[PDB]
């Protein structure tokens, strides 16, 4: 089934979650080393064979930022680097801030 624009995208990756957010027509907007860069790609190449699954976990209580908001920050951060680590609690933390802002 294919995900919303704005959905969090959580890859079951052998032994590591792997974070994104769903912008629309088969893209992501993630943190990858390609030392990390935000990439729009396509969800087909990210999530590889990997299971993964839409979770809006924190919808429930935090209310997300209309969708308009979530893709034009997301798609206008492409291109910058994160000098940072790149642990799930990190990966989460960069999406949560897209969907639900700061």
């Amino acid at each position: 089934p294919e995900p919303k624009p704005g959905d969090l995208i959580e890859i079951f990756r052998p032994f590591y979650r792997h974070w994104a957010i769903y912008v629309g027509d088969g893209y992501v907007v993630h943190l990858a080393p390609p030392k990390a860069i935000v990439k729009k790609e396509l969800l087909y190449d990210v999530a590889g064979s990997d299971k993964y699954q839409v979770n809006n976990k924190h919808d429930d209580k935090y209310s997300p930022l209309p969708c308009s908001k979530i893709i034009q920050r997301a798609e206008e951060l492409v291109g910058q680097e994160v000098l940072y680590k790149l642990t799930s609690e990190n990966c989460e933390h960069f999406v949560n801030e897209l969907r639900y802002g700061v």
